[PDB]
DNA sequence: TGCGCTTCGCGCT
């Protein structure tokens, strides 16, 4: 019901050119295999230090609202995160994360990144550590872009319009992310 | 608040 302005998608989930920001759109699939039930998108809280706050990432402001999405403990859950910025450990939500998936063993968790989050000294262990828990973790290809525009924009009727360069960052990225996960 | 560049801000205003 609430949707993402077309531009704000557009300079966020770029897979070239980053954003001092982190949006994360989330799908919620109950588990035979087929039902959509809730849907939606944030950002992160800004870091300000002129009120001493040193900021929350989205995949921590996705765990602050698990509670109010009203999962049913005796149902299976898949939960996709399509995010522009790849999770990570340091002020990251990567340990609550594996915490989260420990206790909650009735929830599966698909991660799409559109871009590697690499500003953090141990974001290649946050990585591993996320897939160790058990959850998917890949890079948003063409088919991730469009399916979060057609699901998440204000789009009114316009076609996804992949922007230059979005195969090449993808494989690229894709590339990374193997060898990271490879060890 | 808005700007200009843009790695979950910064450093001006
Ligand atoms: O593959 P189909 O079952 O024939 O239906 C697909 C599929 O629908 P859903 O995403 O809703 O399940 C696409 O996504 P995939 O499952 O193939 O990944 C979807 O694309 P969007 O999610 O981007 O909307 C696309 O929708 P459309 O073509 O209406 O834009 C639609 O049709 P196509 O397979 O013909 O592309
Ligand atoms: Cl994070």
């Amino acid at each position: 019901r609430h949707l993402m302005d077309p531009h704000i998608f557009t300079s966020n989930f770029n897979n070239g050119i980053g954003r001092h920001k982190t949006y994360l759109c989330y799908e919620v699939e109950r588990l035979s295999v087929k039902m959509d039930q809730h849907r939606g998108f944030l950002h992160n809280q800004a870091k300000n230090l002129l009120c001493g706050f040193y900021g929350r990432h989205a995949a921590l402001r996705f765990l602050d609202l698990v509670p109010s999405l009203q999962l049913d403990p005796a149902q299976i859950y898949r939960v996709t995160w399509f995010i522009s910025w790849s999770p990570c450990f340091s002020w990251g939500c990567a340990g609550e994360v594996r915490a989260f998936l420990q206790e909650n063993t009735h929830v599966r968790l698909r991660i799409f990144a559109a871009r590697i989050y690499d500003y953090d000294p141990l974001y290649k262990e946050a990585l591993q550590m996320l897939r160790d828990a058990g959850a998917q973790v890949s890079i948003m290809t063409y088919d991730e872009f469009k399916h979060c525009w057609d699901t998440f924009v204000d789009h009114q009727g316009c076609p996804f319009q992949p922007w230059d360069g979005l195969d090449e960052h993808s494989q690229a990225l894709s590339g990374r992310l193997r060898a990271i996960l490879q060890n």
